[PDB]
């Protein structure tokens, strides 16, 4: 999921750097919402789990602008 979007973000110009900054949700969810900086704004992505929180962050970024 990281590098896929590392592929394209820096591909095309959209800068890739993936951080986890979350461990939860609002009071009942194991969500990690992972920051995923993409061009020269941030997309985070609350993947529900630890190590979803990649897959979640990344695909909500290259879906995020690879729709539009």
């Amino acid at each position: 999921p990281i590098s896929q979007v590392h592929e394209i973000g820096i591909k095309r110009n959209m800068t890739v750097h993936f951080k986890v900054l979350r461990e939860e949700g609002p009071a009942h969810m194991k969500n990690f919402i992972t920051a995923c900086i993409v061009g020269s704004i941030v997309t985070e992505g609350e993947g529900n789990g630890k190590k979803v929180s990649k897959k979640r962050a990344a695909e909500k970024m290259l879906v995020e602008l690879q729709k539009l």
